[PDB]
Order: C-alpha cells, then sequence, then structure tokens
C-alpha cells in the first residue's frame, strides 16, 4: 500500500524537506511580484504627475486656482512615496528574512539538500533491519508456494504411473520419490515461512520506535517552518496595512488645504490687475 | 503698450473665455488619466492573485498554513475593488458632472464659442467711438508733425501760409484732445462695464474648479473608505488561523506514523 510503513515510503516526510525549501522560493517570489506591482503604480503616479505638472503650468490657468490643481499632483506624490516604501519594506524587512532563514537551514552538498540526504539516510538505516526480515517473509512466502504447487502437479503425474504399466520399475519408483520429497517441501518450508513471520512480528515494535523517532526529527524541523513562515505572513501583513501609514490621513489633510485656497477674488483682481481695468493708461497728450 | 486700455488689448480678457472651455477638457483629461492608473492597479493586483493562486494550490505547502498565504490574495482583491470603485467615481461620477456644466455654461456658433465672441463684440462697441477719436488724435498729430518739418526748412510766399499751418495744425490737434479727453470718463465706463461681465462669468468656473477638486479629494481620499480598517483584519485573522499542529497532524495521519499498516500474516495456498 501506500502505507508510510511500507519499505521506502517514508519518502513523502523526506521529499517534504525539500518542498520547505522551495516554499522559501515561492514566498519570496510572490512577494518580490507585489512589492513591483506596488513600484509599478508609485512610478505611473509620479510619471503622470511630472506630465500634468508642465501642462498646467505651460497652459491657462492661474492664480490660487492653478495651485489648487497642483494640490492633485502633490497628493499623488506622496501616495507615490507610500507604496516605494511599502516595496522596500517588503523587500528588505521581509524578503532578506527570508532569503537568510533559507540559507540557515538548507545547505547544498552534492546534488542535495544536505538535511534531505541525511535524514533519507537515517530513516534508510532505521528500516534497514526490518527491511531484511521483510525480504526473509518474502522468500519464504514465496519458496513454500512453489512447494505447493510443486507438490499438487507431483501427486499428479504419480496418478498416471500407477496407470501406465508400461513404464519400468525405477520410473515407478523415481514419481513416487519424487511426492514424498515434494511433500517434505510443503513441510519444511509451512516452517521457515511462519518462523520468519513469527521473527519479524517480534522485531515490529522495536521498528515502530526506530521510525518514530527519525519522523518526529522531521515533524519538528517542519513545525519550525511552519511556525516561522506565520511570522513572515504577518510581517507582509504589517507592510501592507494601510490603516497604519500614518501620513495618509495628513495627505488628505494638506490636499484640501490646498483646494480651500482657492480663491477667486484674489485671483479675478489679479486678473484685472495684469490684463484688464486696475491697469494703468496714459491717455493722449 | 500691453495695456488693456489701448485698441486691441480687451482681447486677453476674450482669449480667457476660450481658455476657460480649453481647460474643462484639459481637466477631464486629467481625471480621466488618473483613473487609468488606478484601473492599472487594480487589474495588476488581480493578475497576480490570480497567478499565485494557482501556483499556492499547485504547490506543496497544505493546510490551514496555506489557507494564511491565501490571505493575502484576498487583501489583493480587496485593495483592487478600492481602486475600481475610484476609477468609477472619478469617471462616471466627476467627468460627467463637469461635462455637463461644460455644455451648460458653453455654447457655439457654428465652431466658435458664443459668449466668447458675444463679450468680443461688446468690447469693440464700446472700443469703437473711442478707437475713432484716437484716430483723429493720431491724423492731427502727424499734420502738425510735417507742419513743424515744412516750416523748418522754410526757415516769401512759403513762410506765413506755414505759420498759418502751424497756426491750423497746433489749433486742430488741442481739439482732438480735448475732446477724447471728453469722451474717456465714457469709454471708461463702458469697458469696466463689459469686463465686468467677463469676470462675473469667469468666476463661475473659478467656483466650479473648486467645487470639482473637492470631488476629487473625496474619491481618492482613502481615509474616508469605510471598508479598509475591515480588510486588514479580516487578513490577520486568516494569517492567525495557521495552526501548526493540526497541519502537523494531518500529516502524521495522511503520510506520517498514525497510518495504518497491514503487518505481515501468514497467507495460505491457492
Ligand atoms: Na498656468
Ligand atoms: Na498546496
Ligand atoms: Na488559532
Amino acid at each position: 500500500s501506500d502505507s508510510f510503513w511500507e519499505p521506502g515510503n517514508y519518502k513523502r516526510t523526506t521529499k517534504r524537506i525539500e518542498d520547505g525549501y522551495k516554499l522559501c522560493n515561492d514566498l519570496q517570489q510572490l512577494i518580490q511580484e507585489r512589492a513591483d506591482i506596488e513600484k509599478g503604480y508609485a512610478k505611473s503616479l509620479r510619471t503622470w504627475s511630472k506630465k500634468w505638472g508642465e501642462l498646467i503650468e505651460k497652459g491657462p490657468e492661474y492664480g490660487t486656482t492653478e495651485a489648487a490643481w497642483k494640490g492633485v499632483l502633490t497628493e499623488s506624490e506622496r501616495i507615490s512615496d507610500v507604496h516605494m516604501k511599502i516595496k522596500d519594506n517588503l523587500c528588505n524587512d521581509v524578503n532578506s528574512q527570508i532569503k537568510t532563514w533559507q540559507k540557515e537551514n538548507y545547505h547544498h552538498t552534492l546534488m542535495q539538500i544536505k538535511e534531505r540526504k541525511d535524514l533519507e539516510d537515517l530513516f534508510k538505516k532505521a528500516q534497514k533491519p526490518w527491511a531484511k526480515l521483510l525480504a526473509k517473509v518474502e522468500k519464504a512466502k514465496a519458496d513454500y508456494h512453489s512447494a505447493c504447487k510443486t507438490e499438487r502437479s507431483a501427486t499428479n503425474q504419480e496418478r498416471n504411473a500407477n496407470a501406465d504399466s508400461s513404464l519400468s520399475p525405477d520410473q515407478v519408483k523415481k514419481m513416487h520419490d519424487r511426492v514424498q520429497k515434494t511433500k517434505d517441501q510443503v513441510q519444511k518450508c509451512r516452517e521457515k515461512y511462519e518462523q520468519a513471520i513469527a521473527e519479524i512480528t517480534k522485531y515490529n515494535s522495536v521498528y515502530i520506535e526506530d521510525m518514530t523517532s527519525v519522523f518526529e526529527k522531521c515533524q519538528t524541523f517542519e513545525k519550525t517552518r511552519l511556525q516561522f513562515f506565520k511570522e513572515i505572513l504577518f510581517n507582509v501583513h504589517s507592510c501592507l496595512d494601510l490603516t497604519k501609514v500614518q501620513s495618509l490621513p495628513q495627505i488628505y489633510e494638506e490636499f484640501s488645504h490646498t483646494i480651500n485656497n482657492a480663491d477667486q477674488q484674489k485671483d479675478l483682481k489679479w486678473w484685472s490687475n495684469n490684463h484688464g481695468i486696475n491697469m494703468a493708461m496714459n491717455w493722449p497728450s
């Protein structure tokens, strides 16, 4: 079966050590990826703000109204910083931590992950004795079913010898001898089989102890990985939680301070001063 | 000079009307562009979410730990929806109300903006009488200035009829002047009146842009997105459900020592 207790089957557990390495790679990759998305948004915002900053400048809007329009560009700048800092937090608070743990817990030798290779070895050692007894049981079982088979086809041929009266006495005798010799075989074999089953049945618990002990070494390492991953996940969470960016309220507060300063009278009066009736004229003389 | 009072120069006030209308188009383009960026963030988030959602199921992580990694995917999805609403509010709401105001306060004759032609007309009307007096002043200034020239090289029939000429020029010059000087008050009064119509209208727009900027602000103002504190608790509870004990127990049952075994048993012969 697929049972753990079956020879070689501890390999799902050892494979899981190496899966732990892979999941470090995956998590780093996933975070880096989100980081690029945040870099990308901020980068877009800034491009936008550079573009309109200039179109407003160079275009017809003026005065505090101009300054109000500009408020929006300042907003997006402050927002972009927030997002750069999340990019930077994800990469140097979070990803580096993972990068570090992964370096520290997985070593690479002989085209293997040593933590895997060592433990496969430890299981293999733990399982070797009982593998023998299992092998024995399996020979004994085969060696006894083929003795059963022989004996049934040998007692057959004797059938049709005592009904073939031309055979020589030596021929009739060989067949008689084979039957008796092959039922020595059925017996001898039943015995070795029963003894092999007994021999293994007494090792089982030693086997169980041994494998339990190796398995739990594995569970302990795994426990640790799972704990670590839980923490980094919270650390990720910290990086992304907007409700804790303390500047956010202030960005909007300040953004509407600017809109509020948009003053039509200031703007209009200025316009007259520079372009309309409140300019000097010397009349003709 | 570039003084508004010289003929022609009312025009910068006039260009301003049409610049008004132009700015509405610019404003909508600005907002449209911001909205597109928001939509970009949101689309990105979801692509990322869909990608890793798959790569995680497929990968080795299982259990509640696996459900915690999926926390991020959900938060990401929720953030995308916040920005998608920002796109929509900006577009389907702020931009259309500009579009509406644009069409309520500007109208065209043929290809030209009517409010601008009207007020260019009124300017010219008021400027015209005065411009005519100024045209007079300009002629009689030139007449006099070349009765200067045609009595400087005369210093006997061309000696006293050109002192008669500096009598009739300096006379006329000084009366064109008196005449314009008398119209000034009126011209002042009528340019004043037209310019005020230009200011009243321009004021409408300045007040309207203030309002629209406030709306843009309400649209963009993260501190007022209700759902957002809550997104991040939904997320942390998900992380907090990672239970290594159950994930480990699960493993021991499906892959490790608590699995059942058949121990070797004597099997008989066919
Ligand atoms: Na400008
Ligand atoms: Na999985
Ligand atoms: Na829990």
